[PDB]
């Protein structure tokens, strides 16, 4: 799917929303003190309408400009501009056009009125959406991540922390553990699979007060965050947080303190964090998906175990996992370097032997798994996968493991295999899959 | 999906398309000797953008019209018109705009071109597409069927034909059937399932020679016919007839004489026919979806019978199910009405009885099947399903038959089941799913 982003501008003309077949290749602008109308061609050679231009004054014309975005080498990636009163209305002053490889404008006015950016790397923009009449009212985007990259926005906050950290998830943020009074002392964050994570807190002195947030993932998602970044005690760090939700706004948690950061966006999925810290929280970015469903397929195996899940971003390229006589682990790769956590294999005096399955992506592609699932004792009897095969499109790869009596299989065809889900502990307990068509 | 229709016009200027999220409500043109512009409106009041209108020149603004839809209870379905030269290029010279309660227009010149039509039912215009620069130099439209019906097209011919016909498929049209020479003498058709149909062809005089034609349906399907129609031995009929495909044109067959028919249509299946025949074929329609896929579950059984499939159009409604010491014959039918043929009970000494399922649907919609499937000795030894029930996301219907050792199921959730397959002949050999997720 695609992030929307803004629009900015005023509430007045008619909404309007435009997402290009193939890379925008042009945008053509007319104006004068304000932007009077806007228009966009794409790689393919379909315009999209003219947005605004209906006054009927023949001064009000103002002047055609054209943008050339110098396909396929040159793609938008981003805009700024700004909006203010034109006349008595809230409207698009001023737009520039950011490429990979350079700037074109300011085009308009940049003064009598209110400046906007984008702090967001590694999208494309494939659409536009805003509001017009007699002119461009509003303008906002729609954005996809460049190939095999996800979304970035921020980081907000300073440019110290000796420990930064990046992540993303294959399935939802679920828990964020924060500690905070004065400021945000840490952050930690609780894979829906229970797999955690931890940044910050390191004065002895300044801890601050613990707080939990669990998101609730099956209704709700974490589409967003807010918050306030300044000085304290010196250093510039982010002072306060807030985790915004399709449901409700969990936090603010902190002290609202310096300068305040939101994000216009619409129809995200934030994924991951990227930024740094120390004693405190220094600097915090979000990962943001599309909130673009696949159908899910068993899980076959025993009841213990936490339950887990991955999705790929991309396309699975790789599987790793570790059998004996019960499968151990499995984690896997996808093309994008999304890579999940290791699911199972926690106990160190029981985790067998690597095995390896490569996936030639796109061309080949999974289509399934087979295996058994049995008894197996350690130090403990346990109800496991014990066995377990993979299909492509193209072939067979395993089996892994030792078999058992009960065995699973699905006959199943015109499907590719986008994520795995099931239970696991110190093993595979449990193993299914989630598919889409095609 | 949508079935485009058209665009009519010339190839100057600037190709564009706009698919209105919601209904079209508004159109607005401007127009002197031919339409300068062309924009919409949509019911939740996004705007499309304004295609042409580019002419430097003031008198060739031409003059604002608004063709206001009085949704929801007022829905365009069509529009006809007529395109020639204007001042050197071959462009719209006028519109008219076609709603289930009126038509708005004639809007332009109608002296100095061609005009066009569409032989179109049970359809809704959902957008637009085709070309501008300073002038509306082409316009076609896209279609869905208004709810619960399927797009037709057609009949052309005559008014005579004693013997009507109307069908559609849940598969697809796999084999052909024509009898001709002179003209059209008779045409028959066989689903992908080997049911079979007929038409036409009583003449004890004029048989005209058989032809045959198989739709090589993975890879080929029929999108759309053309032909011709003219007076032959006094009657109005169908003369010639083509079958085309996204391969080939099939044909024609018959005899080109009269008047020739085509349909410029793009993004359609032909999913049925209608019409009348007698001593020959008197008139014929056809029914379109659009070539809008699900994965595949099994199919559990023998590997006895003939293929079948069925796809419901819209959502699956009830399922009728023969039994006895296994099972017999399944048939379905869908909301709109797509019943399916029966599927087994060939042998009227060895039906059955009567079973029936009820779906609720929307808010009940199958989600599995579960059941066995064994021998079955009557004159002869088969290897037939032999018991079956069904889930949807509220309940679980059946069983129905008699339970053997081996048993099917599919342990599946987040998904809907939109068709089912297999193989049958005098029972049901074998069956399998379609499924599509949410
Ligand atoms: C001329 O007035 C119209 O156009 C402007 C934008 O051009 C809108 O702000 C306003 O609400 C009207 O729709
Ligand atoms: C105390 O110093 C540490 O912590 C602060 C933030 O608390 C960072 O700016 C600095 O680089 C060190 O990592
Ligand atoms: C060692 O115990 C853990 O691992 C097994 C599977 O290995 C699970 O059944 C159990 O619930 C625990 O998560
Ligand atoms: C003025 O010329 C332009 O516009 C017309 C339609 O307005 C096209 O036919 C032509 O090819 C050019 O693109
Ligand atoms: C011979 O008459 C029959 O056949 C012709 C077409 O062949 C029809 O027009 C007519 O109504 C009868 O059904
Ligand atoms: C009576 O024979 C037919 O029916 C059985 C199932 O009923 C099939 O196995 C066989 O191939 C024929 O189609």
């Amino acid at each position: 799917g695609m992030i929307s982003v803004g629009p900015w501008g005023g509430s007045g003309g008619d909404h309007w929303s435009f997402k290009a077949n193939h890379a925008i290749t042009e945008i053509l602008i007319h104006v004068k003190d304000n932007i009077k109308s806007i228009s966009f061609k794409d790689a393919g050679g379909d315009i999209s309408g003219t947005f605004g231009g209906k006054d009927p004054r023949e001064n009000k014309k103002g002047e055609e400009k054209k943008i050339g975005i110098r396909w396929p080498t040159e793609y938008l990636k981003s805009i700024s501009g700004s909006y203010g009163d034109y006349n008595g209305i809230l409207v698009i002053r001023s737009l520039s056009f950011i490429t990979n490889l350079t700037t074109y404008g300011p085009f308009g006015s940049t003064s009598g009125g209110e400046s906007f950016s984008i702090p967001i790397a590694d999208s494309v923009v494939v659409g536009f959406h805003g509001r017009a009449g007699y002119y461009l009212d509003a303008l906002g985007i729609f954005v996809q991540p460049v190939p095999h990259r996800t979304i970035s926005f921020g980081p907000w906050g300073g440019p110290a922390g000796d420990d930064a950290f990046n992540f993303k998830v294959g399935s939802w943020i679920k828990d964020i553990i924060v500690y905070a009074d004065a400021t945000i002392n840490s952050i930690a964050f609780k894979d829906a699979d229970g797999h955690c994570e931890k940044f910050g807190g390191q004065d002895p002195n300044d801890i601050g007060v613990e707080e939990k947030v669990e998101i609730d993932g099956n209704l709700e998602h974490l589409t967003s965050i807010s918050g306030t970044y300044g000085n304290y005690k010196g250093f510039e760090v982010l002072t306060s947080l807030s985790f915004i939700t399709n449901v409700t706004k969990h936090g603010p948690f902190g002290i609202a303190s310096g300068t305040s950061f939101s994000r216009p966006i619409e129809g995200s999925l934030v994924t991951g964090f990227h930024g740094k810290g120390g004693y405190y929280l220094d600097s915090i970015g979000i990962y943001v998906k599309p909130r673009d469903g696949s159908i899910s397929i068993g899980p076959w195996g025993g009841s213990g175990g936490d339950p887990w899940s991955y999705t790929a971003n991309e396309g699975i390229n790789q599987i790793i996992i570790y059998a004996g006589s019960n499968i151990k682990s499995i984690a896997f790769k996808d093309t994008s370097g999304l890579d999940s956590a290791t699911f199972g294999g926690v106990n160190p005096k029981d985790t067998g032997e690597k095995n390896t399955v490569s996936i030639k992506w796109p061309s080949e592609y999974l289509t399934s798994i087979d295996g058994t699932y049995g008894q197996y004792k350690f130090k403990d009897v346990f109800t496991t996968v014990t066995s377990l095969s993979f299909t492509t499109n193209l072939a067979t790869y395993g089996p892994f493991g030792k078999a058992s009596l009960t065995s699973f299989s699905i006959p199943i065809h015109n499907n590719m295999v986008v994520g795995f889900h099931g239970r696991a502990g110190d093993y595979l307990d449990a193993i299914g899959i989630f598919v889409k068509p095609d």
